[PDB]
């Protein structure tokens, strides 16, 4: 069953073994992936999480981020650790209690501390429109429809060398997968369908860093939404998709009824599908109970291509049809060297008292905040531009904004910019050598908003910034509930920091 919009969400730890291998994790609701939070555009979602967490390993403390969501005037509930609030402490529970007007789509949550999300707190986010422009589209679209992407660690977060590259130990679908080493046939995800029946498959990656090849054997999918974006309709045969995306594509249940192999390659550990990794099973009604004997093509012949999506809505560009053609044109130096990232010369490390706490405490401009050089003051109302040329070790980077969805001007791979119809989103792949990936928006959100590669190893190795937009309306665009007051009094406490 889906959750929510209000509900109690408890994380514990718990011993799992979704590819056969056991190991103890952090889980929301007892599962991994999380349960589903769901509600319809406009809701008021009050997720009450109970800290329940006791082994060090995998840290005792946490904090939730609800990926996409705007948080307009409620900034203090976006969840990242010493950028929005101070982390929850074990034994305490913080009622995030926002709304989501203008936003439907499929999103995710998870951990905003350190590694932890990697350990196993994510899981799926829906908001639903019962006007969805595209609902004549599909017949199907509900839990079942939901379709996670997953890498999966044997070796606790807490364990990854900072700064290393970090390579899993399996793909899951759904939750189950099989091992990349010492793989054992353990059981593999099953999404069914009805032969005749259209349903929009919600595909999310909860990946901590690689992205996956995805594809169907003998079917086809149609983009119909973009990281929350309504899209026009594009049909493709294989999805390249980054960390922290998401798309909605319709599957036509249309081939005959049987099994179907569900590939999801991932660009780093366990390369094809011996034994089963890397799969999952499509089943029709009525087909037989086992495996699929289906084939991937050598070579896919409609790929998803970033410049070939399009929002439905007239969306546009804002700002002028040129490089540097916006209010505040930001071109970051995206560097790695000796195991840590930087941003413009620095490498992001928190700091102990969270942005927005200094920012209501009265330090007003980004050269008062701390991390010093971490934090860039955006103004408002303003047309923002921000290139972000790759070339940094560990591509292709997946780079995630908060607060705020983006019109991709340039993709990965095409020097060519789109100022009249590119579509928008929120997590963006910016390529390889050479490459000019750049974002628009406008700053009609005052807060502080976290700026990352999405590759949670990456980001605790420093790749991240923050934006402080909008500095002077901050405190009067977000007041703040005494729970949160509370968190960093407590936090500080309990690890005996003095602030
Ligand atoms: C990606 O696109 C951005 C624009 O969105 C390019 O930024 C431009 O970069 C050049 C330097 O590479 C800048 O010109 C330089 O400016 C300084 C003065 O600040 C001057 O001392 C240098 O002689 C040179 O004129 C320019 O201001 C900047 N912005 C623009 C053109 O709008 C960036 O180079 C592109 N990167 C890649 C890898 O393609
Ligand atoms: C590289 O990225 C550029 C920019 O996003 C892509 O260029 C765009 O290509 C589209 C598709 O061909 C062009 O739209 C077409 O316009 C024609 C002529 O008006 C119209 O008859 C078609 O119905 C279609 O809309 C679009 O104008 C063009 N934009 C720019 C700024 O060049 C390009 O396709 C990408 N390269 C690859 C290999 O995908
Ligand atoms: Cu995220
Ligand atoms: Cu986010
Ligand atoms: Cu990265
Ligand atoms: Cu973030
Ligand atoms: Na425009």
């Amino acid at each position: 069953a889906q959750i929510g919009p209000v509900t109690d969400l408890h994380i514990t730890n718990a011993n799992i073994s979704p590819d056969g291998f056991s190991r103890p994790a952090v889980l929301a609701g007892g599962t991994f992936p999380g349960p589903t939070i769901a509600g319809n555009t406009g809701d008021n979602f009050q997720i009450t999480v109970f800290n329940d967490l006791t082994d060090p390993s995998m840290l005792t403390d946490t904090s939730i981020h609800w990926h996409g969501l705007f948080q307009k005037g409620t900034n203090w509930a976006d969840g990242p650790a010493f950028v929005t609030q101070c982390p929850i402490i074990t034994g305490q529970s913080f009622d995030y209690n926002f709304n989501v007007p203008g936003q439907a789509g499929t999103f995710w949550y998870h951990s905003h501390l350190s590694t932890q999300y990697c350990d196993g707190l994510r899981g799926p986010f829906v908001v639903y429109d019962p006007n969805d422009p595209n609902a004549s589209l599909y017949d199907v679209d509900d839990d079942t429809t939901i379709i996670t992407l997953a890498d999966w660690y044997h070796t606790l977060a807490q364990q990854e060398p900072i700064g290393a590259a970090i390579t899993a130990d399996a793909t899951l679908i759904n939750g189950l997968g099989r091992s990349f080493t010492n793989t054992t046939a353990s059981p593999l995800s099953v999404i069914t369908v009805q032969s005749g029946k259209r349903y929009r498959m919600r595909l999310v990656s909860i990946s901590c860093d690689p992205n996956y090849l995805f594809s169907i054997d003998g079917h086809d999918m149609t983009i119909i939404e973009v990281d929350g974006v309504n899209s026009q309709q594009l049909t493709v045969d294989q999805i390249q998709i980054f960390a922290a995306q998401r798309y909605s594509f319709v599957l036509n249940a249309n081939q005959p009824v049987g099994n179907y192999w569900i590939r999801a390659q991932p660009n780093s550990g366990g390369q094809g599908f011996d034994g089963g990794i890397n799969s999952a099973i499509l089943r029709y009604e009525g087909a037989t109970v086992e495996d699929p004997t289906t084939t991937a093509p050598t070579t896919f012949s409609n790929p998803l291509v970033e410049t070939d999506l399009h929002p439905l809505a007239d969306l546009g560009v804002p700002g002028q049809p040129f490089r540097g053609g916006a209010d505040d044109p930001l071109v970051l130096n995206l560097a790695f060297a000796n195991g840590r990232f930087s941003i413009d010369g620095v490498s992001f490390v928190p700091p102990t008292v969270p942005v927005l706490l200094q920012i209501l405490s009265g330090a007003q401009n980004a050269q008062d905040l701390l991390p010093a050089g971490s934090v860039i003051s955006l103004p408002s109302n303003s047309v923002i531009e921000v290139a972000l040329p790759a070339g940094a070790a560990g591509g292709p980077h997946p780079f995630h904004l908060h607060g705020h969805n983006f019109a991709v001007v340039q993709s990965a791979n095409n020097a060519t910019p789109n100022y009249v119809n590119p579509i928008w989103r929120d997590t963006v792949s910016i390529g390889g050598t050479g490459d000019n990936v750049t974002i628009r928006f406008t700053t009609n959100n005052p807060g502080p908003w976290f700026l990352h590669c999405h590759i949670d190893w990456h980001l605790e190795a420093g790749f991240a910034i923050v934006f402080a937009e909008d500095i002077p309306d901050t405190a009067s665009a977000n007041p703040v509930p005494q729970a949160w007051s509370d968190l960093c009094p407590a936090y500080d406490q309990a690890h005996n920091i003095s602030t």
